[PDB]
C-alpha cells in the first residue's frame, strides 16, 4: 500500500482497460506511470487480493508493480515507469531501422520474463505487442500480465466479443476456452511474428472469424521476410497443433540464445 501524499501526477500517457493512466513522480524521485481505476471497469476486491501476488512478481523483463492505493476511490495501480511507450507503436517507426538482431534481442527480453511467469505458474493470458512496453534503454518488457482476471468489459473477455485477442490465441482457448501455459506460447510465437515484421496485424488481410477457421484448418502465420528460417521455426513450434507438442518458455530461451550464438 502506497501512500497517495507520495505521488505526484504530472502527464496523461494514455487510456487503457481502466481508463487514464498518468506519468508521475513517487517519493519526489522516482518516474512511475499510475493507473486510475474508472470506476466499473474492474472486479476491484479480486483485484485487491491478488495485488499481493502480482508484487511479489520481480524479474528485469517485467514491469514492476511498485504499489497500489486502495483506501480510496478510484484505486491506483503504481508501475515501473516505460518512457518509450507501446512496443507495437515502436516496432511500426520506420525510422528506428532496426537490425535483426536487435529484433532477436526483443524476442529474448519478452521470452525471459514469460519463462520467469511460466516458473511462478501465472499465466499472462493477453500476451501481444500491445502488451509489451519499452524504456528508455530499448528493453522490452512485458505488461499487464494477469490482468484480464479482472476486466469487466465482457467485449474483451468472451471468445466472441470484439475485444478478444482472437489473432494470438490458439485453437483450444477459442473452441474450448482451454486455458493454459502452451496458451501463453501460443501467443508467444505471434508476437515473435509481430516483432519480425515490424508491427503487422497478424493474418492481416482475414477478419478475427477466417482466422479461427485457418488455425483450426492447421495453416499458420508465413515466414516474416526479416526472418531466417532459424527463427521462423522457433515461432512456429509455438503454433503446435496438439499444446503439449509446444515447447516451454525455458526451450525457446535456450533457442533463441542459440540463433543469437549462430546468426
Ligand atoms: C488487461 N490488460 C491486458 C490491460 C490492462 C491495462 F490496464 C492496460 C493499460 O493500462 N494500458 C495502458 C494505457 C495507457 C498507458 C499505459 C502505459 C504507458 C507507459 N509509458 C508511455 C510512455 C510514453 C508514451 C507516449 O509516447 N506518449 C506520447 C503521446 O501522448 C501520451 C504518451 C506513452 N506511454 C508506461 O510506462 N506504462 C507503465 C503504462 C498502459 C500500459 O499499462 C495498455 C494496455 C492494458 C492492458
Amino acid at each position: 500500500e502506497i501512500d497517495p501524499k507520495d505521488l505526484t501526477f504530472l502527464k496523461e500517457l494514455g487510456t487503457g482497460q481502466f481508463g487514464v493512466v498518468k506519468y508521475g513522480k513517487w517519493r519526489g524521485q522516482y518516474d512511475v506511470a499510475i493507473k486510475m481505476i474508472k470506476e466499473g471497469s474492474m472486479s476491484e476486491d479480486e483485484f485487491i487480493e491478488e495485488a499481493k501476488v502480482m508484487m511479489n512478481l520481480s524479474h528485469e523483463k517485467l514491469v514492476q508493480l511498485y504499489g497500489v492505493c486502495t483506501k480510496q476511490r478510484p484505486i491506483f495501480i503504481i508501475t515501473e515507469y516505460m518512457a518509450n511507450g507501446c512496443l507495437l507503436n515502436y516496432l511500426r517507426e520506420a525510422r528506428h531501422a532496426f537490425q535483426t538482431q536487435q529484433l532477436l534481442e526483443m524476442c529474448k527480453d519478452v521470452c525471459e520474463a514469460m519463462e520467469y511467469l511460466e516458473s511462478k505458474q501465472f499465466l499472462h493470458r493477453d500476451l501481444a505487442a500491445r502488451n509489451c512496453l519499452v524504456n528508455d534503454q530499448g528493453v522490452v518488457k512485458v505488461s499487464d500480465f494477469g490482468l484480464s482476471r479482472y476486466v469487466l468489459d465482457d467485449e474483451y473477455t468472451s471468445s466472441v466479443g470484439s475485444k478478444f485477442p482472437v489473432r494470438w490465441s490458439p485453437p483450444e482457448v477459442l473452441m474450448y476456452s482451454k486455458f493454459s501455459s502452451k496458451s501463453d506460447i501460443w501467443a508467444f510465437g505471434v508476437l515473435m511474428w509481430e516483432i519480425y515484421s515490424l508491427g503487422k496485424m497478424p493474418y492481416e488481410r482475414f477478419t478475427n472469424s477466417e482466422t479461427a477457421e485457418h488455425i483450426a484448418q492447421g495453416l499458420r502465420l508465413y515466414r516474416p521476410h526479416l526472418a531466417s528460417a532459424a527463427v521462423y521455426t522457433i515461432m512456429y513450434s509455438c503454433w503446435h497443433e496438439k499444446a503439449d507438442e509446444r515447447p516451454t518458455f525455458k526451450i525457446l530461451l535456450s533457442n533463441i540464445l542459440d540463433v543469437m550464438d549462430e546468426e
